[PDB]
């Protein structure tokens, strides 16, 4: 598995779970095509994205539906969603922890 | 002002100085439109994007160019950039702060809203 999202609530102190993640990736023409999504585990973690051969270099997008979460929690929040983009450049983790207002992510590359 | 932005450097415990900040808006056709943009000063603040008579309702988009600032300082950083997307003024007009903690792997926000 080359690329894995994990994503926490920081506000219950718990993995937030059945949050939708869509990947893109940038086309050779600037814009955003899909390339792979799902929605968080109990243990609020998406694996099977992707393969080897597949996630080739590039510049990708993965977009988390934090807005979704939280209305279902009757919580009005801030931002319609995070988003991290970065390059893949030749396992990729990317984690995100959630409250209303706020949001970290971080890259953990091994 | 009703949107400022604040960048701190989580690396060397400083206000992240002369990053650049690109605001867009989501029109009607569901194009990111331009709407401001500016670089941080030496206290890692940006002021003056916009006026309250032209921050009206809508879907905004503020683009931190932290690759940028990390490659300014020679270093090679994990992401393109940070985004920060909400809706704005939907029940009146706010005063908007977005800060952002940067660290060349890592990346946290808040939104501070007022009034
Ligand atoms: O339990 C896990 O599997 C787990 C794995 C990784 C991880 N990173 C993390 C985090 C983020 Cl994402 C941003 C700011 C601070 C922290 Cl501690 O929480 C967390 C939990
Ligand atoms: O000195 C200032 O003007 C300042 C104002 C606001 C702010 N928020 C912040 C922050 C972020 Cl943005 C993410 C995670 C944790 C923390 Cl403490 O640092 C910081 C510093």
């Amino acid at each position: 598995c080359p690329l894995m999202v994990k994503v926490l609530d920081a506000v219950r102190g718990s993995p937030a779970i059945n949050v939708a993640v869509h990947v893109f990736r940038k086309a050779a023409d600037d814009t955003w095509e899909p390339f792979a999504s799902g929605k968080t585990s109990e243990s609020g973690e998406l694996h099977g994205l992707t393969t080897e051969e597949e996630f080739v270099e590039g510049i990708y997008k993965v977009e988390i539906d934090t807005k979704s979460y939280w209305k279902a929690l009757g919580i009005s929040p801030f931002h319609e969603h995070a988003e991290v983009v970065f390059t893949a450049n030749d396992r990729y983790t990317i984690a995100a922890l959630l409250s209303p207002y706020s949001y970290s992510t971080t890259a953990v590359v091994t």
